[PDB]
C-alpha cells in the first residue's frame, strides 16, 4: 500500500503538473515526493512494456529512472480510483533553478557554465532512452544545494523522441521555438536546443530572452546584462530562427564557451555553500 509506505508530509506544490507532497519513506526515511494527478486531468496516455495504461509521464520517467543520472527519477507508483500517485527522489536541501536566479539574479558566467553543462548532460541522456522532455526550463530543474547537482523534473509534457515531425505541442510558449509559432510543426532535437538557448540566456542575464509571439519569431536577442562575447554568441547560435542553423548537442558542448567546467562538488564550494 501507500500510506503505510510513505509518511506524507506538507504540500509542496500544485498546478497543472497535480499536486505535489513532501514525504519519507517508512523503510529507511528517505525523503521524496508523492505526486497526485487526477486520471480527468491526464491527457497524454501510454503503456508500460507490460503494456498497463499508464500516464506518458510514467511511461516516460520509467525509460530514464534506470542507474544514476541528472533526473529525479521515479521509485515508485500506484493507481488509484480516479487517480495516479508517483513517488519521486526528493533532494535536501533543494531549491529550483527558477528561485535560485530569481533570487541570486543573473548568474556569474562560471556558475552558469557548471549548470548549463550538467543540462545538457542530462537532456542527451534523455535522448539516448528515447525520451524527448519538452518542456526544459528553470522551473523544471531542482539544485541539490549540498551537491551541487541539477536534476529534471517534470515529464507530463514529455513525449518519445522521434525523427518525423511534431504537431502536437503543450510545453511552455515563450520557450516554444518559432517554428511551432508559425507551423505549430517541429522536429525533437533542434526544438530543444531552443529551449536550451532560452535557458542559457535566462542564467546568465536573469530572465527570459522573448516575450510575445512576435519577439519570437523576429529572433532579435538584446542583452540587458553583460554577457562575455562567445556566451552572446552561443546563445544566438541555439536562438537560430532556421532549425537547421541550431547547433547539435555535441556542438553546444564543444563550444569554446563551454570549455573548462567545474565539478559539481566544486560548484557547490565555490557558488553554493
Ligand atoms: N512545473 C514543475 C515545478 C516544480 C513542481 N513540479 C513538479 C512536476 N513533476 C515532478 C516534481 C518533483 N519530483 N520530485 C520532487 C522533489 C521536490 C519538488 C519541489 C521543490 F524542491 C521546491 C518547490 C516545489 C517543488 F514541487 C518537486 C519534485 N515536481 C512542476
Amino acid at each position: 500500500p501507500l500510506e503505510s509506505q510513505y509518511q506524507v508530509g506538507p504540500l509542496l506544490g500544485s498546478g497543472g503538473f497535480g499536486s505535489v507532497y513532501s514525504g519519507i519513506r517508512v523503510s529507511d526515511n528517505l525523503p521524496v515526493a508523492i505526486k497526485h494527478v487526477e486520471k480527468d486531468r491526464i491527457s497524454d496516455w501510454g503503456e508500460l512494456p507490460n503494456g498497463t495504461r499508464v500516464p506518458m509521464e510514467v511511461v516516460l520517467l520509467k525509460k530514464v529512472s534506470s542507474g544514476f543520472s541528472g533526473v529525479i527519477r521515479l521509485l515508485d507508483w500506484f493507481e488509484r480510483p480516479d487517480s495516479f500517485v508517483l513517488i519521486l527522489e526528493r533532494p535536501e536541501p533543494v531549491q529550483d533553478l527558477f528561485d535560485f536566479i530569481t533570487e541570486r539574479g543573473a548568474l556569474q558566467e562560471e556558475l552558469a557554465r557548471s549548470f548549463f553543462w550538467q543540462v545538457l548532460e542530462a537532456v542527451r541522456h534523455c535522448h539516448n532512452c528515447g525520451v524527448l522532455h519538452r518542456d526544459i526550463k528553470d522551473e523544471n530543474i531542482l539544485i541539490d544545494l549540498n551537491r551541487g547537482e541539477l536534476k529534471l523534473i517534470d515529464f507530463g509534457s514529455g513525449a518519445l523522441l522521434k525523427d518525423t515531425v511534431y504537431t502536437d505541442f503543450d510545453g511552455t510558449r515563450v520557450y516554444s521555438p518559432p517554428e511551432w509559432i508559425r507551423y505549430h510543426r517541429y522536429h525533437g532535437r533542434s526544438a530543444a536546443v531552443w529551449s536550451l538557448g532560452i535557458l542559457l540566456y535566462d542564467m546568465v542575464c536573469g530572465d527570459i530572452p522573448f516575450e510575445h509571439d512576435e519577439e519570437i519569431i523576429r529572433g532579435q536577442v538584446f542583452f540587458r546584462q553583460r554577457v562575455s562575447s562567445e556566451c552572446q554568441h552561443l546563445i544566438r547560435w541555439c536562438l537560430a530562427l532556421r532549425p537547421s542553423d541550431r547547433p547539435t548537442f555535441e556542438e553546444i558542448q564543444n563550444h569554446p564557451w563551454m570549455q573548462d567546467v567545474l565539478l559539481p562538488q566544486e560548484t557547490a564550494e565555490i557558488h553554493l555553500h
